[PDB]
């Protein structure tokens, strides 16, 4: 197995290279199927829409220092380089929710302590490259074994709650900037039209997702339309806002062709020594802690995704790489942070959608991910026609993604059962073989950990949010094992089900 | 069976009296169960909300000649008199959709031909009383046998389409009276807030209806909350509109205590000879045709409801009356039309909800319906706190009722199957035993009849909408029997399933 640890330095990296790179020409040869174009069209929007949404979020939170342009360029460049060199090109590299939360937290830290944001990110990137080299040299990737279900499900629930909270906080911000008063700020109809666009996009996307699973059309047409749940909802609720002539709604506001979102504030190359202000020498050495906290999120997400899409059920013949992908993502993000771009991590939802796109009932082609990255990059050449998409539509898609990512989490299912009567619980292993007062005790402990994570994230110590997260790994191995029994833990924390 | 025809005049009426009135004291004795109060609370809102919605619709369409006050008083008075004298007090008497459509059509007819609305209604009522006496004397109620499923389902689909069309037409009227322009008519935020209130009420009511059938709370609490799907949605979306301070939304606008909605236009007693304008002698004799068309709707709805709630599955021990209820509703409406009140008909949805409220797994009590009618009447003593309910909330409930009344119609189910692949059709009698190209032929013929009804309703000949409706009775007995076979008709037009 790839996670086996050998004494030789860079054992995992060398094994992954010697496992995947001999199939380099076959990776391009296998892409000639007509299904690959359908997969590209399917996942291009599922990669582009999160990119622009998180670019808008970064522009709002970090005062346009990092925005839609920087995030689009980073996603495209890192996608191209990874798909050309990564061990598992079926991984879809993109900006994630927890990364956005941490970048907002780090920006708040820099603003509070009078530190420049981008230079601090440059030094976090340098330490990230050092940590990636060290971990891959010592083959620390086997630590992904210790990330149980108890931690993965808390993390995914945290991501989805982040999405929901950000959408609703943006809605409240709109309702406070444009209050409902009779006769830009104070504009009438803007708050209600933004709410209507958000709700309409969410409902169209949700109902098309349900229609994908429904039985109302030919089986091919149902799936084809359902895979376009997000593009069709965005198109419809953008045409609706285009038809309205006089009302003001906030638009996406991408910058001109190949430009920085804030040309006055920053250039492309961030000065690591200091940008118009001498960066202190204590922070360039103290950025080890934020680098560790970022590396925790990147490692957890990328390695969990690699575990998810490397299952024998997926039938991946060539085999993914746990070490090569981790190095090629963390080092790439560390180098990108020198140019003021956001570091990324292989996102599980996009990668799973891409993998399911190539399943034949797996194509294993680099060119699909490569072309998706290139199209995401050319979406800034598009320029206009992206600054006509209202932010309300993108936040509706944001809420739709946040709600639908909860589906399939065993934590969420056991949260449902906290309300249902004991007779109505479904016939699953953690219900049949665990007493209900014990299943609910486990759910309550997981809720306590999630609430502690959310409280740490909301307070002034938001930087320590990744570390507290991995504190759920020793807990499950030290505390929860001494509270619960082995029979209960083998059913509640089942590695697979 | 009650529908058996005997030679003696008023045979059905006499049989129904001799069947039900000996249980007169037992009807009051059986009401002492604590479940009766819960039933009253359940159905009081399901009777009041349609009353106020249709009063607002009548005020809009007929220029406030008949409104919320007249409809509330008519519903209360007719409910009290029926529950005191009717053979089946479990029938809930209330204004229905088709009656509203016909009153709008008759008002348009009167306006086009320079005729007074209320005097024309007085003469329609007199002819209605004559027709009720004649039919009950000759025992024509057995004609309800000939109203097949083919006609009942077309009628119910027409009612639901009427509800949906009226809600969306009111929404478009709001968006045209208060257009979305930057800086009562022309008010900002009114169109969008009305849309938001309508959608919110519809979604809250729909999701509480689903929660009634869900499994997320104790089985008693689930049903108790779900039975309050409409009151809770109305309360929440009225408090939401109350919180908003500056935006203008159209309110229900009931008049003062025990007053006419238009005191200047009309008094309580409508002059049958002519009200400030000599009513011509040709119309007082020509109102036979509108009386026939109204009697068709009243007869169809009341007798179909009596059939529905008199099934042996319902376990009605005392037994309903087909003739006594028809006479006591048509004659009562004819007399009420003399006082400018809208005639009513026993509505199937409210009556079925009332009957299910008293089922023990049937109480058969007059006092529940009597108290519901009295509370509906006192709702005009409430006065204020009803003119704070925005019309958007009531139209959201209107759309919710229109959508949920489609459920259970075999016509609607066979409209679903017109899209699904033949493999996914459910295992039901009209699917297994009928070839799919024949089931869809039947559905297409029913759609053609429904479209002809809708086109006749929309054009200038809207008065002939009831007559065309009963033309579907000979058709199914003359045309559809010569197209389809007996094996197919016995499964598609199944009298029960
Ligand atoms: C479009 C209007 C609605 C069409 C609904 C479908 C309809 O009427 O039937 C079409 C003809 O359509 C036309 O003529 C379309 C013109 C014949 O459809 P079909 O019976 O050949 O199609 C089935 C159907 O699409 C099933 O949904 C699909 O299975 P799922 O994987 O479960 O979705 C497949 O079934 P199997 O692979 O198990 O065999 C297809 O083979
Ligand atoms: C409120 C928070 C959620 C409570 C969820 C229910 C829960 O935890 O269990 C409660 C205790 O509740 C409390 O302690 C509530 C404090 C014990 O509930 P239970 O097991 O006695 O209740 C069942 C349950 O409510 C079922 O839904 C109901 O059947 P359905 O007619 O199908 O709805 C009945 O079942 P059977 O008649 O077939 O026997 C009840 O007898
Ligand atoms: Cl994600
Ligand atoms: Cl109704």
């Amino acid at each position: 197995d790839p996670l086996r640890r050998t004494g030789r330095p860079f054992g995992g990296l060398i094994r992954d290279v010697r496992r995947r790179y001999p199939h380099y020409l076959s990776d391009f040869r296998d892409a000639l199927d007509p299904q690959c174009l359908a997969a590209v069209i399917f996942i291009y929007f599922a990669a582009l829409s999160p990119a622009i949404t998180f670019g808008g979020l970064l522009g709002e939170k970090t005062q346009d220092l990092i925005g839609v342009s920087e995030l689009i360029m980073s996603t495209a460049l890192q996608g191209v380089v990874f798909c050309l060199l990564g061990a598992q090109p079926l991984l879809v590299i993109g900006f994630s929710g927890p990364l956005l939360v941490f970048e907002e937290a780090f920006f708040s830290f820099c603003s509070s302590n009078h530190l420049e944001y981008l230079v601090g990110r440059v030094w976090i990137g340098f330490w990230l490259v050092f940590l990636a080299l060290l971990m891959v040299a010592l083959e620390g990737s086997f630590l992904v074994r210790f990330v149980s279900r108890f931690t993965q499900e808390i993390f995914a629930f945290l991501i989805s709650l982040i999405f929901i909270y950000e959408t609703f906080y943006k809605l409240v911000k709109i309702f406070q900037e444009h209050p409902l008063h009779g006769c830009p700020r104070g504009q009438p109809n803007t708050a209600l039209l933004s709410l209507v666009l958000m709700a309409g996009t969410f409902f169209i996307a949700f109902f098309l997702r349900k229609f994908k699973n429904s039985r109302f059309f030919p089986g091919r047409i149902r799936r084809v339309i359902g895979d376009f749940g997000v593009p069709i909802a965005i198109l419809i609720m953008v045409l609706v806002d285009y038809s309205i002539e006089d009302t003001y709604t906030q638009k996406l506001s991408v910058p001109s062709g190949f430009s920085v979102t804030a040309p006055e504030k920053r250039g492309w190359v961030i000065n690591p020594l200091g940008e118009k202000s001498p960066f202190p020498v204590w922070m360039m050495v103290a950025s080890l802690l934020p680098a560790i906290l970022v590396f925790i999120l990147i490692f957890m997400e990328t390695q969990i995704t690699t575990l998810i899409i490397s299952k024998k059920e997926r039938m991946l013949q060539k085999g993914s790489g746990f070490h090569l992908d981790l190095l090629l993502i963390v080092a790439m993000g560390g180098i990108c942070a020198l140019f003021g771009l956001p570091w990324l991590a292989a996102a599980t939802v996009r990668s799973v959608t891409h993998a399911n796109a190539l399943t034949v009932m797996v194509k294993e082609q680099r060119v699909t991910g490569l072309l998706v990255a290139l199209l995401v990059g050319l979406s800034i050449v598009i320029g206009d026609l992206l600054r006509q998409i209202p932010l309300a539509v993108l936040f509706g898609i944001f809420l739709y993604m946040g709600v639908t990512s909860l589906n399939g989490i065993q934590f969420y299912e056991r949260l449902h059962l906290l309300l249902m009567p004991p007779k109505h619980h479904p016939d699953v292993t953690y219900v049949k073989k665990v007493r209900t007062l014990r299943m609910h005790l486990f759910t309550a402990l997981q809720l306590l950990c999630l609430a502690l994570l959310w409280a740490v994230m909301s307070t002034a110590a938001s930087l320590a949010f990744p570390f507290i997260l991995i504190l759920t790994v020793p807990l499950r191995m030290v505390v929860l094992t001494r509270i619960f029994t082995d029979r209960e833990m083998k059913c509640l924390d089942a590695n697979e089900a």
